[PDB]
């Protein structure tokens, strides 16, 4: 089970999982990929790569170009990101080679894809490349890179600030700063903004269409959220790193808060990190880091969130996924305690899919048995779970013409953490959906 730094033809046999480490910028999604592929392709295998974001899944389709790949938005080789899979196992193909990039991810859909290869690995009917610089139990924060890097600890801002931290203006090249929450880098962002910058903002709900103004020439500062640990290149020559993250952590099975900021993981600081340093012929890139990196606990919601994926998903007969077992710790709950009947279940993946709910809010509404298009649980929460915006409660027309209290029966913190969250669960609560 210990990590290698090279592909070798016999890693496609049946029963092997094998996680390949090479440091940030070595070349595995451009280099090693390409290869791997190309021996699959020799040795006729039923062969599908998974990305991380669409943004990577095209620096495949780049890399891999002349090869029989064939991007999939939801012989030949099949090219999807880790949540396109994660979908279709949700919906009522049988690879024998799983290629995973940026297995480090950490969002449910990929913990679960993770789960079911690896599940799949262990029953003998595939063999699984995963490929990551920081695999799971990394406690290393400053990797190998193409070129040093300038390692210096520093009191990183962490609201808008008016005077001092002249460091970060009077930089001249490009910087990538890592915030904790997308409410945190509309902040720091603005300040930027106002001091002349030109201020690049990345999110997972805005990644795909924002990242492609990065490959311009014409930006100072890209302030982007974890998300931007997940394969994202930028030629950059400073990162600034918080050093935080949020953490949603479900309280006594009861409701979803958002903990923290509190400190990133190694993998993630590592990450983050490896944005930089990657020109072998740059010298002098610099990391700014504002503290110490601590490990996930047992209660990160995400692993929780992959089991109820899993627990949802058909594998062979009655079997169940367990998680990939380096990960399978970090989670309490039984194997097959979140299996829904049919109806509900087809109620859970609605809610995901089209409602945009995190993956606990759709579980605890279909359990209920609670229909995709009924939304009175919304306003029909307790007094403690009123929605606030501007400091006042949120409020919505419902589509049966009331004007209603936003008032959640359940409460998970993600759907009301920053203003995009926030509209699109009020436009859920009034039964709209914008155009996506
Ligand atoms: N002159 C150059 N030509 C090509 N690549 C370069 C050059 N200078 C720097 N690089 C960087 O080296 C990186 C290595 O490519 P690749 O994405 O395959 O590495 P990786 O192992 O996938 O990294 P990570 O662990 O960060 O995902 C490129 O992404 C690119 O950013
Ligand atoms: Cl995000
Ligand atoms: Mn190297
Ligand atoms: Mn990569």
């Amino acid at each position: 089970e210990t990590p290698v730094e090279c592909f070798e033809p016999s890693m496609l046999k049946k029963k092997q999982l094998t996680v390949l480490d090479l440091h940030p910028g070595a070349g595995k999604t451009r280099r090693v990929l390409p290869e791997i592929v190309r021996e699959a392709i020799k040795t006729r295998l039923r062969t599908v790569i998974l990305a991380p974001t669409r943004v990577v899944a095209a620096e495949m389709e780049e890399a891999l170009r002349g090869l029989p790949v064939r991007y999939m938005t939801t012989e030949i080789v099949d090219l999807m990101c880790h949540a396109t899979f994660t979908s279709r196992l949700l919906q009522p193909p049988n690879y024998n080679l799983y290629i995973m990039d940026e297995a480090h991810f950490t969002d449910p859909s990929s913990i679960a894809a993770r789960g079911y290869i690896s599940t799949r690995v262990e029953m003998g009917e595939a063999a699984a490349i995963f490929m990551t610089a920081t695999p799971p139990g990394t406690r290393d924060a400053f990797p190998d890179s193409n070129s040093p890097i300038m390692d210096t600890e520093v009191e990183v801002p962490e609201r808008a600030w008016s005077s001092g931290f002249d460091w970060v203006t009077d930089h001249s090249g490009k910087t990538v700063w890592f915030v904790p929450s997308v409410r945190n880098g509309n902040e720091i962002a603005a300040c930027l903004t106002k001091a002349g910058k030109r201020v690049i903002q990345l999110s997972r709900k805005t990644f795909e269409t924002e990242f492609q103004k990065t490959k311009h020439q014409e930006w100072d500062f890209v302030v982007t959220t974890d998300i931007s640990e997940m394969g994202a290149n930028f030629k950059a020559d400073r990162v600034i790193d918080s050093r935080r993250c949020l953490k949603p952590v479900i309280l006594d099975g009861e409701r979803v808060i958002l903990a923290g900021p509190m400190p990133v993981t190694h993998a993630s600081a590592a990450q983050r990190r490896g944005r930089i340093g990657r020109n072998p012929n740059k010298p002098g890139d610099e990391y700014l880091y504002g503290g110490g990196c601590a490990e996930t606990d047992e209660d990160h919601a995400h692993w929780l969130e992959a089991r109820m994926l899993l627990d949802n998903i058909y594998l062979q007969d009655g079997l169940i996924a367990s998680l990939y077992r380096p990960e399978a710790d970090k989670v309490a709950a039984i194997e097959g305690e979140f299996k829904l009947r049919t109806e509900q279940r087809k109620t859970f993946v609605e809610l995901m899919k089209r409602g945009d709910l995190p993956v606990w809010l759709a579980y605890q509404v279909a359990s209920a048995g609670i229909t995709y298009t009924d939304r009175r649980w919304c306003f029909d929460g307790t007094t403690n779970n009123t929605i606030m915006e501007d400091s006042v409660p949120a409020e919505v027309w419902t589509r049966h013409g009331e004007k209603r209290v936003l008032k959640p029966r359940w409460m998970d913190a993600r759907v009301c953490s920053d203003h995009a969250a926030l509209k699109s669960f009020k436009e859920f609560a009034a039964g709209k959906r914008a155009a996506a």
